[PDB]
DNA sequence: CGTTGCGGCAAAGTTATGGGTAAAGTCACACGTAGTCACCATAATGAAATAAGATCACTACTGGGCAGTACCAGACTCGAACTGATG
């Protein structure tokens, strides 16, 4: 879930729109999104930037 | 009474009108009358075009299951051995 915040956080610093399939990508094991959590935190952390 | 003017009566005289008959005029036969634009509405296509419809391609969002892992016994089956009856 951390990880997940620091990416969507980098991604948005550059300047891309921070997706669920873009921060996937960047990701080594990109299934984990199955865990009732990981895609909450991902949400999570677009609601507090934004999205 | 003799004369003179006036008026009725009935042919007689003059116009007019619708008929008939010969005789002076009249006029077409002379290759010829049909013939020709101008006119604006309606059908009637064929083309021009439609306005919507059909499909491709991409982007993002969100349900959500499969190969595999793991335990706790219950229950049947049977090596291996124990032990009793017997000919």
């Amino acid at each position: 879930c951390s990880e997940v915040r620091e990416i969507v956080l980098s991604l948005n610093a550059q300047g891309v729109y921070p997706t669920e399939g873009r921060v996937c990508e960047l990701m080594p094991n990109p299934g984990c999104f199955r865990y009732k959590q990981v895609r909450a935190a991902f949400n999570d952390a677009r609601r507090e930037f934004g999205l």
